[PDB]
């Protein structure tokens, strides 16, 4: 079966900046790419459709998933409040990584974060599962739009998700 394809559609000040398409890896990563496709679908009645990427800090990476308090310290998963890291296999090898958002060990919940950088100190301890196969330029104009501290200079809406089948 062919790995799942899933889209972010995002605006910033309520303007459109385009269509990020993340392949999943659920050869590799089978549970924690499900959460991340059901999570875009909405399919368990919660999800990412209207989340913001909360935490963007340029030459890092852009944040989001935080459905549940929209700051950093929520989101769920499909499984319950948080999932065990599945593994540790795929690494944090570039620009485009889509990988786990987490709290410390085993506490995998909905956010995520996609790489602007190779942030290969992540390795082991964020839970790698997927990667921008479109919208790399769109994942850049969320970029610029953060700070330092993380804190965005626009309102970054994720508009729109799903999956591309
Ligand atoms: C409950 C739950 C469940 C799942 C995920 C999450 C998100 C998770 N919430 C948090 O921890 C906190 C603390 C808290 C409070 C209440 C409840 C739970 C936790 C709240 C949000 C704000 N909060 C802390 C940070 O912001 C932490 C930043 C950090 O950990 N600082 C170290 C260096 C940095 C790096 O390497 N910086 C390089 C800078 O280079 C700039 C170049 N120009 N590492 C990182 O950011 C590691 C990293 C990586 C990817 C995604 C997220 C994270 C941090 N995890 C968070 O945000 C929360």
């Amino acid at each position: 079966n062919a790995n799942p394809l899933v889209y972010l559609d995002v605006d910033a000040n309520g303007k459109p900046l385009g269509r990020v398409v993340l392949e999943l890896k659920a050869d590799v990563v089978p549970k924690t790419a499900e959460n991340f496709r059901a999570l875009c679908t909405g399919e368990k009645g919660f999800g990412y459709k209207g989340s913001t990427f909360h935490r963007v800090i340029p030459s890092f990476m852009c944040q989001a998933g935080d459905f549940t308090n929209h700051n950093g310290t929520g989101g769920k998963s499909i499984y319950g409040s948080r999932f065990p890291d599945e593994n540790f296999t795929l690494k944090h090898v570039g620009p485009g990584v889509l990988s786990m958002a987490n709290a410390g060990p085993n506490t995998n919940g909905s956010q995520f974060f996609i790489c602007t950088i190779k942030t290969d100190w992540l390795d082991g301890k964020h839970v790698v599962f997927g990667h921008v196969i479109e919208g790399m330029d769109v994942v850049k104009k969320i970029e610029s739009f953060g700070s330092k501290s993380g804190r965005t200079s626009k309102k970054i809406v994720i508009t729109d998700c799903g999956q591309l089948s």
